[PDB]
């Protein structure tokens, strides 16, 4: 109830999503998929991996997570971090990545995309 797959999960890294991936094998890149105040689970390299702590400058974002929303800007009352293009943000009690370039892809992989990524 409000907990499976939403604020908890297997996996919980202390450290930063780059000694994350460096020490386990995979340096490849970070797509968050899921975004909570309790940390995040990316879908990285071959697989979903989850730790707690905030998103780095250059981590890459789910585009079921970025913030494309015809009334809102990036407002620094939502504003949690800031990654390259895009901001990780608490909105409405969720949480999204505010592209500041949805065109170009400002560190966004699609859900196909993704699945690309992690081939
Ligand atoms: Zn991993």
């Amino acid at each position: 109830s409000y907990i499976d797959g939403d604020q908890a999960g297997q996996k919980a890294e202390n450290l930063t999503p780059d000694e994350v991936s460096k020490r386990e094998g995979i340096n490849a890149e970070q797509i968050v998929i899921k975004i909570t105040d309790q940390g995040y689970v990316t879908s990285h390299g071959d697989h979903y991996h989850y730790y707690n702590g905030k998103v780095p400058y250059d981590a890459i974002i789910s585009e079921e997570l970025l913030m494309k929303d015809p009334n809102y800007q990036l407002k620094d009352s939502d504003i949690v971090n800031e990654i390259k293009g895009g901001y990780v943000i608490k909105v409405d009690g969720k949480y999204y990545v505010y592209l500041k370039d949805a065109a170009h892809a400002d560190n966004i992989r699609t859900k196909e995309e993704i699945k690309r990524q992690k081939q």
